[PDB]
């Protein structure tokens, strides 16, 4: 049975106006800005952008990849597919 989301989990993350996007739940570094309550820091692969999202926009990667893990025209998307498949826990700093 599923647990709550935790840093390191891989997802497709949904934002208004964008396709479901390969992403991870990030850690928050010491001294770094924390997310709002009930929100997680999402690191989007490919773009390497962060946004704060709740579980309603987070689709676990293993269950979702056959649907959402397909090339997309949008900038950064296909780089993002490579990252989540090939080195999803690397530093992209």
């Amino acid at each position: 049975m599923p647990h709550a989301f935790k840093p390191g989990d891989l997802v497709f993350a949904k934002m208004k106006g964008y396709p479901h996007w390969p992403a991870r739940i990030d850690d928050i570094a010491d001294g770094a800005v924390k997310p709002p309550p009930n929100k997680y820091p999402i690191f989007f692969f490919g773009t390497h952008e962060t946004a704060f999202l709740g579980p309603k926009d987070l689709f676990p990667y293993d269950k979702s990849k056959d649907k959402y893990g397909k090339p997309n025209k949008r900038k950064g998307f296909n780089e993002g597919l490579w990252e989540i498949q090939n080195n999803p826990h690397a530093s992209y700093s």
